């Protein structure tokens, strides 16, 4: 390990961009190899320090996360050790998460009304990032629009900072395969096609399993294309193996998006 | 002493399944046997109070209301260990907030035209005008607390820091001008068809966000004059805010000024 470690001195921690319970995310400046300072985000992570199963998996996840390279996967820039607390350094993205962005578009003073085409490109991007991740047998386990970042070029990159995003096979059985990510991708798709509606309006959290096991699914949004909804519906098939892979979904959406005219 | 005039004997009521549940109280469907032998579908909210006279006097004055845009009180039951329960007519079309979300789905109710959305607002103002003229304080105004009568008119009912006026955040002060503020937010909920107030702004950020002069932002395809009305509800000084009677007439002009 430690090929992903940056000397603490190199990191200036600013204000908190959001506080959770097992971690906080702050803005920061990283002094790079070439003298320049990059704007970074820094997630302070609280591990179970009674053992090392959290720590040793922590460095080890970042270990191969560093070796990732994909425009639709957020880049790990490194980790810091402060004494003890670990913290993960990613490039800052002024455009924030996609979920918040979808809500902002609904405001006259916010970004322009997102055309259907851009929404599709949003989902193409996420699928590209997921295809890369699954073709390396990497399981995300928190896919949602709140976990998708907007790079400065307005492309989307997958990240990982929720019962309504969890696949029915994962709620009763404790399991998570790539097909489970695919299910969350369907909800993420629906979260995007609705421009930020909470999944399953009128259904409570504790009723999710009963709702899903009786065979009910997320509902076609008011003006969602029929082809687009059948793609997202295939993500929720009762049996994990009957669902498509991210590679297959990525090309369905690419084909659907190119069927539409421009902007 | 007119408690009785409001109370309904327990044996006239049959409790069904849950419509919704809260820690303070849960709501169940019900059948109420009436004066004329017919049974009416009712909602039944059960209230738990630590060891009531107050409760039994709210229902008293609350029964004395009659506005078509206010939900009506049919009676009260007391079941035994006190277990008070409040009986209101059942409305199959549910709450306005959930209904707004349903409009956005193909299978749910058709896309609500701006004029109908305006009527939803007009209806709520009519119910607030009635209640404020009686010098009642709602204190929980929000699209979730508005019911859809079977005639698709809206009534005001009473089952949230983003619906609380800035003067009521600082103090525990609350006046009808505070409800005017929540009505503005409710107007915004309806204009947005169920969005959560202040996207990207956190519950704890709110008082600071409001104290710096920021307000809920104009929805994308919402009329400039409709937004002027809901903005006036958010003025820093409660006295500069309009009354529910003024708001009610503002909305009515806007609706009539629009084509049909
Ligand atoms: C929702 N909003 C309102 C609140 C909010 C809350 C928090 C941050 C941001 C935010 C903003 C931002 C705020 N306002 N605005 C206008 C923009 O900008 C940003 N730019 C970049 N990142 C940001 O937050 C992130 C922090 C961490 C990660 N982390 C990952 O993706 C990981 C993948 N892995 C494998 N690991 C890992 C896990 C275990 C290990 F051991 C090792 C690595 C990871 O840690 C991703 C994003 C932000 C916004
Ligand atoms: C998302 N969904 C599930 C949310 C939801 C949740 C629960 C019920 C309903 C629901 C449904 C319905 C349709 N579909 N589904 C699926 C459900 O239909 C309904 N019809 C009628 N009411 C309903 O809920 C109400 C119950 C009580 C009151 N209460 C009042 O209005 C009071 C005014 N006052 C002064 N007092 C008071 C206060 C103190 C006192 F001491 C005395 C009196 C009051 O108690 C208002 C509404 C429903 C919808």
């Amino acid at each position: 390990l430690e090929d992903v470690v940056i000397d603490r001195n190199l990191l200036i921690l600013g204000k908190i961009l959001g506080e959770g319970e097992f971690g906080s995310v702050m803005e920061g400046n990283l002094k790079q190899e070439d003298g320049t300072s990059l704007k970074v985000a820094v997630k302070t992570m609280k591990l179970d320090n009674s053992s090392q199963r959290e720590i040793e998996e922590f460095l080890s996840e970042a270990a191969c996360m560093k070796d990732f390279s994909h425009p639709n996967v957020i880049r790990l820039l490194g980790v810091c050790i402060e004494m003890p607390k670990p913290m993960v350094i990613l490039p800052f993205m002024k455009y924030g998460d996609l979920h918040t962005y979808l809500l902002y578009s609904r405001l006259e003073t916010g970004p322009k009304h997102i055309p259907l085409q851009t929404l599709l490109k949003f989902m193409v991007d996420i699928a590209l990032g997921m295809e890369y991740l699954s073709n390396r047998n990497f399981l995300h386990r928190d896919l949602a629009a709140r976990n998708c970042m907007l790079r400065d070029d307005m492309t989307v990159c997958v990240a990982d900072f929720p019962v309504k995003w969890i696949a029915i096979e994962s709620l009763a059985d404790r399991v998570y395969t790539s097909k489970s990510d695919v299910w969350a991708f369907g909800v993420t798709m629906w979260e995007i096609a609705t421009r930020g509606m909470t999944p399953y309006p009128g259904v409570q959290n504790h009723e999710m399993y009963d709702y899903l096991l009786h065979g009910h699914r997320l509902k076609q949004p008011e003006d969602c294309l029929d082809e687009l909804y059948e793609i997202m519906y295939s993500c929720w098939r009762t049996d994990p193996l009957d669902r498509p892979t991210f590679s297959v979904l990525r090309l369905q959406l690419e084909k659907l998006l190119e069927s539409l005219p421009d902007v």
